[PDB]
């Protein structure tokens, strides 16, 4: 009865890869996933291409009311899901990155299975493998202890009400929730669930999709 | 007599069969086909059973059966025998590389040697931390750590043999940290996303997929 709403705040989401753009590959994962009950994508007011995404995914909702920053648009999205009746305060919101278009099904599964029924919420993440270094101006100014450190991935699953309190007044959704006194879980993410930031990342993604 | 570039691979699972050759064979292949790399050594443990057949595919490469009990130790042993045997002069570059990073781009290694090769301090291949970092506590997030100006170290780690030799004798997870404790600040050279270390089963998928 409690729903699982995918929320995707949405510049490489339009890249052509395979046959569809990055976003199309992202929506596909959520809309084809059993556990996910609904998927919403917040785009900017005058987002010229979003319109065409809507015609491939009618069940998905493309609201043209984004903010100037990721943080803001997630806020807007959650406040229109709550304020419309689509999401009850206790419904789960899975915020996902527009560019992580290689999210395994069993990873998403896993998030919902361990974070879905945990008040605190949960985030997909992988343990820091590599030694960490603090750069200064091209040079190593120090080594930071990676002891018990994890790299956060999306999606980040939290109750809509909790999430709405959280963002109401600082990099991810989880950081907002940790500021309340709530410790979200850390769920094994995935190596292939990488964000397409650099051109170098496109290669591995294209290779992953196809 | 020009300054060399000696790849050093501490290898005391690098034996995973992927493609047609094992992980190690794919690593050695990168260094042995690379122009700028003058020599490639691999330190395996005393009684390593499968190192011998690696030698037969790479005669120029040298497999010394004298590893330590720990990565740090064996790198130390290898650098000490490269110096103590005359193969490497104090000013010669030693590129330590992870036995399991079998997807090192050629231009990446090229780049390391081009920017760290003639820089006393040394250098390491690394990529900036993209993702928010979180401090776990026992399955939960106990704190978010600022990723501002942080990089993820990769291999190889290129340093003069002598410097390296001083560094390791001191007494701390990678080579760079050892040189950093000398007052030396090794550079940060753009590494590669594909230059990933095969540690979990989930990585093999991506690696196999990369060696195609």
């Amino acid at each position: 009865k409690r729903k699982n709403i995918a929320l995707i705040p949405a510049p490489k989401q339009y890249v052509e890869i395979g046959s569809k753009t990055v976003l199309e590959h992202v929506l596909g994962i959520f809309e084809r996933h059993e556990a996910v009950d609904l998927t919403v994508v917040v785009v900017s007011p005058e987002d010229t291409f979003a319109d065409k995404v809507q015609t491939a995914f009618p069940q998905v909702r493309v609201w043209k009311n984004g903010g100037q920053t990721r943080a803001e648009t997630v806020r807007n999205g959650v406040a229109k899901l709550l304020e419309t009746g689509l999401a009850a305060e206790t419904d789960n919101i899975l915020v996902h990155d527009a560019a992580r278009c290689c999210l395994p099904s069993e990873a998403l599964a896993r998030l919902i299975e361990q974070a879905g029924n945990a008040a605190e919420g949960g985030i997909l993440a992988v343990p820091v493998a590599d030694t960490l270094k603090r750069a200064e101006s091209g040079q190593i100014s120090a080594t930071v202890d990676r002891s018990g450190l994890w790299q956060a991935q999306t999606p980040q699953l939290f109750q809509a009400g909790l999430l709405h309190r959280a963002l109401a007044a600082i990099t991810d959704e989880a950081s907002a929730v940790e500021k309340l006194g709530v410790r979200p879980l850390l769920i094994q993410g995935d190596a292939r669930n990488l964000k397409l930031t650099q051109p170098q990342d496109a290669y591995i993604v294209r290779l992953l999709l196809d």
